[PDB]
């Protein structure tokens, strides 16, 4: 492949990762994949950001959708084609367009969307489409069983505000990856990236929540980077303290 | 007769009040008075901090605490005194102290307690006890009813992270009451108070969310000021309008 994508942020091109597209893929586990997709900007270079797919026996679930519904369709097709099993559902993480660009797409593919409530609540303002689901959470976090029927290994935690205040992760029971999302950074970040909606006050105890939420997790998958071990966790609740 | 209470930042006394203890209650409807405590801190002064009591057939509900264990103590007993019903339940604003420092003294008279279920994530690290049932609310921001039982006239609608992300309104059917709390200020405030656990971008948003959830409301009660009307939520709605 004469010319592969190198963004500025996030991480690099490596064999055992699949150019598929303007996307790339990386097989995490057996079962799981992560989806990495880049947004051109005007100047300034490709901002890569991931997402997560996974295998549940007949059927497929993914994790949050690409920048635009085109690079969301290419994910699609890339499952058609590699996998071969239908999509039952897809949900997102926070109501920003790295997570939320491809709604379009999905609901023409006519894959049932979860999203936080908030989420679908702030995605108006956010010029964003709401999913067709609302996921609620109780007092610690957890997501509400009844709120998200069927959702296999897809264990979702809600572990308060950071990022932003709607932001929701999501541990693969069955394996040892836990989705941080872009609350989470790696562990030698140098900052704790677009602080526009965030929470400073609680920003670290949220990174905390989610890795008390998944302790056993061992690989910590994040938006802007490449899986990296439980010291992304840690990295941002300390930058994140000092913010205060 | 010489002498009352004067806050250094909320409403003087007016007449019409009634002051019991270290409080003051002022009748705003047939079934439903305002409860108004003081937090005075030595060489600041004190603030005031409002809430609601409805008498609904033959129980009481109560929107928010005092600032204190005991001056929420104080409001029982003036409801014990005053009304002479049952308290059913008690539903609080946001975890923060003026809405949610008394929270010990309604759980151990034997009064069922809620709150937003991010208020109750929220509150043991704003220093709160949290409520014993969470409320859990749809994209469009009205309370979930399986969360809410039996809250007779209360219509509970969360509208979106302005003064908190966890901020919720209260309307009172059957009158032309709405409680704004801490995220509407009154028509002619020159600030919008605390901004330090506020959300700058949704919070014009939020205000004018709630306003449109109770458009009946043509007095709208809110934390440190005397009852106003509509005009306070577009007062608050312009001056968030400038933090975007
Ligand atoms: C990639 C970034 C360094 S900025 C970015 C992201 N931004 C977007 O997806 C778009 N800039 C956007 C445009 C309009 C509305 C929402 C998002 C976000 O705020 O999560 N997240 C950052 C991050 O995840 O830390
Ligand atoms: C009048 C207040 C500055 S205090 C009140 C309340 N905030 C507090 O009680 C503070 N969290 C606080 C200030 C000093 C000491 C302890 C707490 C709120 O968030 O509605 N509303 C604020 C406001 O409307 O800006
Ligand atoms: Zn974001
Ligand atoms: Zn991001
Ligand atoms: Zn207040």
């Amino acid at each position: 492949g004469p010319g592969e994508i190198r963004p500025t942020i996030g991480q690099q091109m490596e064999t055992g990762d699949q150019r598929f597209g303007d996307l790339v893929f990386r097989q995490l586990a057996p079962n799981v994949w992560q989806h990495t997709s880049y947004l051109d900007m005007p100047g300034f270079g490709a901002v890569a950001s991931n997402g997560l797919i996974v295998r549940d026996g007949g059927r497929v679930l993914v994790v949050d959708t690409a920048w635009t519904d085109d690079q969301t369709a290419q994910i699609l097709n890339w499952i058609k084609q590699e996998i071969n099993l239908p999509v039952a559902l897809a949900v997102v993480t926070h109501a920003h367009q790295d997570k939320m660009g491809g709604m379009d797409a999905l609901h023409a593919a006519g894959i049932a969307t979860y999203a936080n409530a908030l989420s679908n609540q702030l995605a108006p303002q956010e010029g964003m489409v709401a999913a067709q689901h609302s996921l609620t959470f109780a007092a610690n976090g957890w997501v509400e069983p009844a709120t998200a029927p069927n959702f296999g290994p897809l264990k979702v935690f809600y572990p308060g505000p950071g990022h932003t205040s709607d932001n929701i992760t999501v541990g693969i029971d069955g394996t040892d990856i836990a989705f941080g999302g872009c609350l989470i950074k790696d562990s030698k970040a140098k900052s704790l990236g677009n602080l526009g909606d965030a929470d400073t006050e609680h920003y670290a105890a949220s990174a905390r929540a989610f890795g008390a939420a998944f302790p056993k997790a061992s690989m910590i998958v994040m938006s802007h980077s490449a899986p990296d071990s439980r010291a992304a966790i840690t990295h941002t609740a300390r930058m994140a303290d000092k913010l205060r």
